[PDB]
């Protein structure tokens, strides 16, 4: 029992692009680009139509990054999250009544104001490591559990 969703971090040499989604799911806090896949879209196309969706920018080749498992308790549907990063973008991150982005340099990386576990493989994402990750939340704030560890191939 479990969802796809696509996440993608656009990661330059000394700065990462974040988004703060101002209503729903996640609303409040600083994340990348995502959110569910669709019926007959590979995962990879569910990622580039997101980016653009939600930040305005095409992407040219994504590299898969990670893939992180989210159980929420009380909560039947596990969260199975592609994560992807790139380097090259078209296009000025545009801010909606969705979405406010913002350039980041990486030692300023608002882990304060985004969801607890990117503490925890961001840092990863920064060093150019590859992982697969599970974390179980109580609420959205209370990691009860996890385990994370880096791999060669997502
Ligand atoms: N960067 C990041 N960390 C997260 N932690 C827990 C959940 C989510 C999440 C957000 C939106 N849709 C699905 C999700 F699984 C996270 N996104």
């Amino acid at each position: 029992a479990s969802r796809l969703y696509t996440l993608v971090l656009v990661l330059q040499p000394q700065r990462v692009l974040l988004g703060m989604k101002k209503r729903g799911f996640g609303a409040g806090r600083w994340n990348g680009f995502g959110g569910k896949v669709q019926e007959g879209e590979t995962i990879e196309d569910g990622a580039r139509r997101e980016l653009q969706e939600e930040s305005g920018l095409t992407v040219d080749a994504l590299h898969k990054v990670g893939q992180i498992v989210f159980e929420f308790v009380g909560e039947p549907e596990l969260m199975d999250v592609h994560v992807f990063c790139t380097d090259s973008i078209q296009g000025t991150p545009v801010e909606s009544d969705e979405m406010r982005p913002c350039w980041f340099q990486l030692d300023q990386i608002p882990f304060k104001d985004m969801w607890p576990d990117d503490s925890y493989w961001f840092p990863l994402l920064l060093q150019k490591k590859k992982f697969h990750g599970y974390f179980k939340f109580q609420g959205q704030d209370t990691i009860l559990d996890y385990t994370l560890r880096e791999v060669d191939t997502v």
